[PDB]
């Protein structure tokens, strides 16, 4: 068996029953993660063992664990106490999803709030949303949420037309108190509904979109065995899910004629965040960690065939745990299959009177979330030429606010009343990298420009240049689109035919990085986000650019922290930790529901082979 | 009759028979270029008036002459002599492809280089390469072309891999001199071959790709009328062809609910040049100008259904004048199709529990060029959310040299002894605006950050700015990706119901702008393309940023020379000049056939819109 298989229903009961009998899984606890853990290096041979690691609250106040388990052996191999206040909150648990709007509409300054503006509570709706680290004391060591209402006219309605500005509350999901409610004063509430399903809205639909029809009558060309281990044109890989992360890809490599060639050991979305940028103390403290807070693998959504995966789809059916060590099927969670991707490669030769022409295809594997307001679609692509590609694709409703009579600095108007507050989508891809093995280093490539003179008197002349990152202090880099700037991951012991190091150069998007103020909690809390590009030497127990723990966490932890070790990264085992983002000031254009915008990064090769790999595509039927 | 037709093969036989009959089109003269005009403004009512602009070369010695002829009412309007080395040659004539070999081979000077290096004259081909403007005064007022030999084994062999470095000609196109011959010693020539559809070299062919099969069982959705007028998905537009430009889309308009709004007159992708890098004096004066000195739609390939262009699709056949002004088809030259494209929008909503999605599909407008070893495909998209995207798919083969043996800091090793100079390919996009109609204005939008402090004391606000180009000389406009640099093109007197101006943003990729030395040839006669983006007023006569005749035209013409009016842009009927590229390092993967790679630009709606404009797209059966 792969030891890179999904986790199945029964490793899950396993592990339930494996807690249980050590203890550690009695009436009061409540699982927040769970996930299998890869192998250890240099495990291949042999043996299964199946480790998962498990993140346990208590609802009763005592610690809660951290605890990794052998399911092949059916044992604990260690179980910690966490001390939260110094460590971090364990991720925001399912069950708090109504807890914040239940606790606040019995407490009497919550009420007061209300009545003032005249809002029915069983209308007012409130979102489990996460607290970070501010100037409140009483908060440290505390599980708390905050919470910001939205009125719902009716069951149906969409509470996010209808924000309640200049109040927020905080409570205690353990103790089941409200410590704060903060009335800044009362903004008109939206009126207009943004019921994108009601015909006055919508107007009559467009009869005029004829369909479009995407088939395979041999079925697909990539293989599944083992449940997720895809066979496609030349690549090889396995397809893994963490509640935390979503898809994450394991040992992405070419069959280069007889050689199954590593390249990517593993790729992920390790981090996602957003950042809000309205310095009204009503939201200033909001910043989602998608990923770290709230786990995106958990809100994967079911995906309807036809509607959001098109063609000759495979699924597959991931399974995770719920709060008590039950497993959950998330039924087609994860779509596959390869779309025809236009013009490979074309050339009319007038000497030599051939012309030839050859078309691309893309495997796709993919899944969407929804966190709050957000949905997301996280999708990998691998193109016939050997290009790795992310796209995420963000869509949803937009995060609202009241328009600000004044206008505002900070905010978009919507529609009358109606604000949209600014603010960044920020990822953090993991790319343990490869290329041709484990012994791998980057280099930033810049175009170099060059002045007229001897040597270059006609001033045409331009060129390259490659540092190589020798060590982790070297190696947190910005972006510079203006000089072209990208980065080489290369195997200095694997030479391609032209003893030149074999290799992939990754292209950036250069979108802004995170824009709060540098002494903000923030920037310290997401410190990754701040820097395109990081390079560190592979560790274990180096997993998220945010650590373990992200929710309620004071500024400093993850990515800053493991480079401050300061390890040799020139021809050892790497890996790249690449930030993207979009910046959004939303548009009238995105009110009611938001139409998606995208953005990612890809990985060429770059003298990997020896000439192009595509040649052997046949011309299309 | 729409006055934005294509023209048709009896206009093109008018215009020759009106030439004839007024004494311009005798034995000794050749059409270099031919074109309907646009309508000028104001001019939609009423009654014809085609008019066709000519470029007429002689080949007996006798002085140029540019020509616009009335089809309609069967007359010359204007008829000039030009002077040439003044106001620049004319475009590089189709009957030119074989005089620099021809010329050459009779050679002495030539025949002594192919004699040292053992070379079958036979066997050697040499392209028209332009010329451009460097050191030699015998050329101004001059047609001359220069000449860079490759070795042919076979007559089905790829020259391309079998360059002869340190060998270069300049000849005379009329005189049918050999100017110059210029050695700079000998260099091996590349042995192997790059045959790309030799088994050899292939290997068996794959067997692995099952069918992909894209139908429409009811047809398409948009419609074609009047030859070229699209209604597809509320867009409206009419899809032109110049010889010159290729695709041109005229008069692209959204129709929101009962009002069909303007949003671009004319888009088109007005120059693309392809400056090199290599000081070799082999090379170091090579740019070429495929649009303005080749002239692109020239060169439109006939495109194979199910091949190049997969699905239903709608061809349309442009015309085009051949050199003695007889009409001449390009069957099957434009594609057209509507493509799916994936999530539109997505939302799943735990509180109103509704769950939706919906599809986005894509309009396309495309065609695929070929000049000398590059080949190119333009491609327009429209989106349903209002989106208008252009991509251009580079491809071909990799113009070659030798590989120097001690390496090189402006080549890349390709195979044993075969070198790629860099090269850059740089495109302007001209984009006649009409957001809302002709009264419009550019902003340049950056992200602004925020310091912590008073009224920001968390540290997270961040803002934006907009900046208005008031006049000619405040609009050369640079990238600036770090900070998120936009431009928005507005109409300050049409506003949306949120009593914003309605606009759309150009979403540029922000790759590097020209490399060269800003005093070389290149950067003088491509001056364009040093700045990212360009605002003039609207100009009939201002068609081209590197004006009429580039070939041989020395630096200073065009986008400098217009700018200098520094004219009222606020406001006031404008043209955006927005130049993008590729910086091409060759990569061995490129050769011996390159697979594609990409660039291009959007616009987004900003405000245009009152909401999202697909709220009445339908669920998708
Ligand atoms: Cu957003
Ligand atoms: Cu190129
Ligand atoms: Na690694
Ligand atoms: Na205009």
């Amino acid at each position: 068996a792969s030891p890179f298989r999904l986790a199945s229903a029964g490793e899950i009961s396993e592990v339930q029953g494996i807690l249980r009998t050590a203890g550690l899984l009695g009436p009061e606890k409540r699982i927040a993660y769970l996930g299998v853990l890869d192998p250890a290096r240099g495990a291949g041979s042999e043996a299964e063992d199946r480790r998962f690691r498990v993140f346990i609250h208590d609802v009763s106040g005592a610690r809660p664990q951290e605890v990794t388990v052998s399911v092949t052996n059916g044992t604990v191999i260690s179980a910690v106490e966490l001390d939260t206040a110094a460590t971090g909150e364990l991720p925001v648990l399912e069950e708090e999803f109504e807890v914040v709007e239940q606790l606040l509409a019995t407490d009497e300054r919550w009420l007061k709030a209300l009545a003032a503006r005249n809002l029915d509570v069983s209308k007012v709706r409130v979102a489990p949303l996460s607290a970070g680290v501010f100037e409140y004391a009483e908060e440290r060591g505390r599980r708390i949420l905050r919470g910001l209402a939205f009125v719902q006219d009716f069951p149906e309605d969409s509470a996010w037309a209808h924000p309640v500005d200049g109040l927020v509350a905080y409570v205690d999901v353990v103790s089941k108190e409200v410590t704060r409610v903060i009335d800044t004063g009362v903004f008109p509430v939206p009126a207009e509904h943004g019921n994108y399903t009601d015909p006055e809205l919508t107007g009559p639909l467009r009869t005029t979109q004829k369909p479009i029809s995407i088939t395979q009558p041999e079925g697909p060309s990539f293989t599944v065995t083992g449940g997720n281990h895809i066979e496609w044109e030349k690549w090889s890989l396995d397809v893994g899910f963490d509640v935390r992360e979503g898809v994450v890809l394991h040992n992405i490599a070419f069959r280069d004629g007889d050689r199954l060639r590593p390249i990517i050991n593993r790729a992920s979305i390790a981090e996602m965040v957003v950042p809000y940028g309205d310095p009204s103390p009503i939201r200033s403290w909001q910043n989602y960690f998608d990923t770290g807070e709230y786990l995106v693998g958990q809100y994967a959504n079911s995906l309807e065939l036809g509607c959001d995966c098109l063609g000759d789809i495979t699924y597959l059916s991931p399974v995770i745990s719920d709060a008590f060590g039950n497993p959950r099927e998330i039924r087609n969670g994860i779509c596959m299959h390869e779309e025809d991707w236009g013009i490979l490669a074309k050339h009319s030769d007038l000497w030599s009177g051939i012309n030839y022409t050859r078309r691309n295809r893309r495997m796709v594997i993919s899944f969407f979330t929804t966190i709050g307001n957000y949905d997301y679609g996280f999708y990998w692509y691998l193109y016939l030429d050997g290009t790795i590609e992310f796209e995420a694709k963000a869509t949803g409703v937009v995060f609202t606010s009241a328009f600000p009579e004044g206008g505002s600095d900070n905010i978009s108007q919507l529609a009358p009343g109606l604000g949209a507050p600014f603010h960044q989508h920020i990822f953090s891809a993991r790319l343990d990298m490869a290329i041709d093995g484990f012994t791998n280093r980057v280099e930033e490539e810049d175009v170099v420009r060059q002045t007229m003179g001897p040597g270059n008197e006609r001033g045409n002349a331009f060129s390259r240049k490659r540092t190589v990152l020798t060590r982790e202090s070297e190696a947190v880099r910005e972006a510079d689109a203006r000089t072209g700037r990208t980065w080489i991951i290369s195997n200095p012991e694997s030479k391609n035919r032209l003893n030149e190091p074999v290799g992939y150069k990754l292209h950036a998007h250069n979108q802004p990085t995170l824009l709060a103020d540098p002494g903000s909690s923030i920037a310290r809390r997401a410190a990754f986000a701040t820097k395109d590009l990081w390079v560190t030497r592979y560790a274990d127990d180096e997993r998220y650019p945010t650590g373990d723990f992200v929710n309620q966490h004071s500024g400093g932890a993850g990515l800053p922290s493991y480079i401050a070790q300061d390890r040799d990264i020139d021809g050892q085992d790497i890996v790249v930790w690449h930030t993207f983002g979009l910046t959004h000031f939303p548009r009238v254009e995105d009110w009611p529901i938001m139409p998606v915008d995208t953005v990612g990064f890809k990985l060429r090769p770059e003298g990997f082979f020896d000439r192009s790999p595509v040649l052997d595509v046949p011309a299309n039927p």
